C-alpha cells in the first residue's frame, strides 16, 4: 500500500499514483468531451479515429504506474514491458501519420503554386543570367552573385545534391522554387500593408497574391490599396473589376487575366494545373513495436527479482522499445516542424510542433537520468506520466477549451 510508504516516510509511491489518477481523470474528461462534440467542425476535419488511438495510448501511459507500483504478481512484469513500450508507440504512431498527411497536403499546395508560375513566368532547366547579370536557374532562382560560372555550378550542385552540370530537372526546379516561395511569404508577413490581406485569404487566393509579388515586388503590390482592401473584405467581383482597370492589367493582360480570375473564383480554373489508409499504417507501426516486445519476451523472459515491483528487465529490454519510440518521435518532429505554420483547424499544427519540441527534450533527458539513477521505478513512473501529460496538455486541452468556451468561433 502506497499510503504505508508515505507513513513510513517515503512519499514517492503515493505521489506517482496520484499523478496517474489525475492523468486518468483528465484523459477521461477530454475523451467524453470529444465523444459528445464530435458533431462539430473543429473535430470533424481532424482525424477522429486517430485521435482516439492517441488518447488510448496516453491512458495506458498513466496506467503504467499501476504496473510499476504493484503487488508481486508475475503478470505485472509482463504488463510493465508491454505498457512502457506500447503506449508511447500507440500515441506517436497515430500522430506521425497525422503529421504526415498534413505534410502531403502542404506539399501539394506548393506544387500548385509552382505550376502556376511555370505557366505565368516560365523556367529554364539550364543556368542563365537575369537582367542584372547574376547566375540563375529554373523560375528565376538566384544561385550566386559572383561573376564565375563554375561557382554557380558548385552552388547548384550543393543545392540539388547530385552533380547537375548546370542542368536540372523540373522536379528540381520546384525544389528551388519552394525556397523562394518561403522567402516570399516571409516578406509579405513583414509588410504591414500586405500582411492582413494574406492572413485573410484562403490558400488558392494566397498564391494569386504571391504571384503578383513575384511580378512586381512587394512595394508594387502594396500600391493596389483599394483592391487589396476589397479582397480583404471578400468582395471578389469588385476586386476583379477594379484590378482590370490597372496599368498592370494593361501592360501584361494575358497573365493579369489568369491572376485576376484566380482572385475572383478561388479556383485554379484559369490554369490547366485516405483516412482508412491512416489507420492501417498506424496499426502497422504499432504491431512492429509489439513484435520487438514479444521478441524480447522470448529472449529475456520477465521475472520478479512491499510496494515497489522490481522486474528483471535488462538494459536491452528497455533500450530497444525506447529506440523504436525514439524513431517515431523523430519522424513526428520532422513532419510537424515542416507544417508548423499551417493555419488549418485553428492553427492545430503550431500546437503539435510545440508538443514534439518538448517531447524530444524530455526523452533525450531521460537517457542519462534513468540509466544513472538508483531510483529507476519512480523515475520511470514520472517520466511516462510527464510525457503523457505533455501530449494531453499541449494538444488536447486547447481543443477542449475552444469546444467549451468558444461556441461562436468553431
Ligand atoms: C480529483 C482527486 C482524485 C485523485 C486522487 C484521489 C485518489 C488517491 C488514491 C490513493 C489511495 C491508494 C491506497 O489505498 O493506498
Ligand atoms: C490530489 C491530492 C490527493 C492526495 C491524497 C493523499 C492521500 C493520503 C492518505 O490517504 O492518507
Ligand atoms: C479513460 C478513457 C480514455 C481513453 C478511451 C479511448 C477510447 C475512446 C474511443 C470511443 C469510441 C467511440 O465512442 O467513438
Ligand atoms: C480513487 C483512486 C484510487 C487509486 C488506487 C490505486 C492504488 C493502489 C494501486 C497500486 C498498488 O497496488 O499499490
Ligand atoms: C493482456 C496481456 C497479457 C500478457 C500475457 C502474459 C502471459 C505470460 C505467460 O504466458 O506466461
Ligand atoms: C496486451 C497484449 C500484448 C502482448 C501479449 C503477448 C505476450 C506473449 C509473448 C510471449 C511471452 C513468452 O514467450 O514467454
Ligand atoms: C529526440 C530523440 C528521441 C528520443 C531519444 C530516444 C532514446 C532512446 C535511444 C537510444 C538511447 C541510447 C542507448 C541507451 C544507452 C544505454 C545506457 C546503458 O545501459 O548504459
Ligand atoms: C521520457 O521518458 C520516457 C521513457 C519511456 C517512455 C515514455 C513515455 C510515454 C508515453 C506514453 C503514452 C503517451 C505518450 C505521449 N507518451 C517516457
Amino acid at each position: 500500500s502506497p499510503v504505508q510508504y508515505l507513513r513510513w516516510g517515503d512519499p514517492a509511491p503515493i505521489a506517482a499514483v496520484v499523478f496517474a489518477c489525475l492523468g486518468l481523470l483528465a484523459t477521461l474528461f477530454v475523451t467524453v468531451v470529444f465523444i459528445i462534440y464530435r458533431d462539430t467542425p473543429v473535430v470533424k476535419s481532424s482525424s477522429r479515429e486517430l485521435c482516439y488511438i492517441i488518447l488510448a495510448g496516453i491512458c495506458l501511459g498513466y496506467l503504467c504506474t499501476f504496473c510499476l507500483i504493484a503487488k508481486p504478481k508475475q503478470i505485472y512484469c509482463y504488463l510493465q514491458r508491454i505498457g512502457i513500450g506500447l503506449s508511447p508507440a500507440m500515441s506517436y504512431s497515430a500522430l506521425v501519420t497525422k503529421t504526415y498527411r498534413a505534410a502531403r497536403i502542404l506539399a501539394m499546395s506548393k506544387k500548385n503554386i509552382f505550376e502556376m508560375l511555370r505557366i505565368d513566368e516560365g523556367l529554364r532547366l539550364k543556368i542563365y543570367k537575369d537582367t542584372e547579370g547574376y547566375y540563375t536557374i529554373g523560375i528565376g532562382h538566384l544561385l550566386t552573385k559572383s561573376p564565375s560560372l563554375n561557382a554557380a555550378k558548385s552552388e547548384l550542385d550543393k543545392a540539388i545534391g547530385r552533380n547537375t552540370n548546370g542542368v536540372i530537372t523540373k522536379d528540381e526546379a520546384e525544389k528551388l522554387f519552394n525556397q523562394d516561395v518561403d522567402a516570399a511569404v516571409r516578406g509579405i508577413l513583414r509588410n504591414a500593408k500586405l500582411k492582413p490581406v494574406y492572413d485573410s485569404l484562403d490558400a488558392v487566393r494566397r498564391a494569386a497574391l504571391i504571384n503578383m509579388v513575384f511580378q512586381m515586388g512587394e512595394t508594387g503590390v502594396a500600391g493596389f490599396t483599394n483592391s487589396l482592401r476589397m479582397l480583404q473584405q471578400k468582395r471578389w467581383d469588385e476586386a476583379a473589376v477594379n484590378l482590370a482597370k490597372s496599368r498592370w492589367y494593361n501592360q501584361t493582360p494575358n497573365r493579369a487575366k489568369r491572376v485576376i480570375t484566380t482572385f475572383r473564383t478561388g479556383t485554379w480554373d484559369a490554369y490547366k494545373i485516405s483516412a482508412c489508409a491512416q489507420l492501417v499504417i498506424a496499426f502497422i507501426l504499432i504491431c512492429i513495436q509489439l513484435g520487438i516486445i514479444v521478441a524480447l519476451f522470448i529472449m529475456e523472459p520477465p521475472d520478479i527479482m512491499e510496494v515497489y515491483l522490481i522486474c528483471n528487465t535488462t538494459n536491452l529490454g528497455v533500450v530497444a522499445p525506447l529506440g523504436y519510440n525514439g524513431l517515431l518521435i523523430l519522424a513526428c518532429t520532422f513532419y510537424a516542424f515542416k507544417t508548423r505554420n499551417v493555419p488549418a483547424n485553428f492553427n492545430e499544427a503550431k500546437y503539435i510542433a510545440f508538443t514534439m519540441y518538448t517531447t524530444c527534450i524530455i526523452w533525450l533527458a531521460f537517457v542519462p537520468i534513468y540509466f544513472g539513477s538508483n531510483y529507476k521505478i519512480i523515475t520511470m513512473c514520472f517520466s511516462v506520466s510527464l510525457s503523457a501529460t505533455v501530449a494531453l496538455g499541449c494538444m488536447f486541452v486547447p481543443k477542449v477549451y475552444i469546444i467549451l468556451a468558444k461556441p461562436e468561433r468553431n
